[PDB]
């Protein structure tokens, strides 16, 4: 599926993700946006051979289980194919245990380098509401 912006970010908060851990919901659109263009069956190889997975490429060298990633674990403890789903509940609650790991937002490499101190709120402006 491919979301439309206030139709993710109404789903992001739907789902807590609006002040977690202090990030507010523009910062989660921003990042959906740049990682993945809103796709939820966005994938990606790295070099590493670990694969990004979903609307927010999340990788499979730490967090979920693509069954060929040999270094690997699966700390959210799902198939990678899970977050390709059009229902985003598997990558949000995925993200929160991200989130929280230490490096906050910056585990996300397009979040860093295109959100991080940007007017971020302009993600979410007019949005219902």
């Amino acid at each position: 599926k491919v979301f439309g912006r206030c139709e993710l970010a109404a789903a992001m908060k739907r789902h807590g993700l609006d002040n977690y851990r202090g990030y507010s919901l523009g910062n989660w659109v921003c990042a959906a946006k740049f990682e993945s263009n809103f796709n939820t069956q966005a994938t990606n190889r790295n070099t590493d051979g670990s694969t990004d997975y979903g609307i927010l490429q999340i990788n499979s060298r730490w967090w979920c289980n693509d069954g060929r990633t040999p270094g690997s674990s699966n700390l959210c403890n799902i198939p990678c194919s899970a977050l390709l789903s059009s229902d985003i509940t598997a990558s949000v609650n995925c993200a929160k245990k991200i989130v929280s790991d230490g490096n906050g937002m910056n585990a996300w490499v397009a979040w860093r380098n295109r959100c991080k101190g940007t007017d971020v709120q302009a993600w979410i402006r007019g949005c219902r509401a």
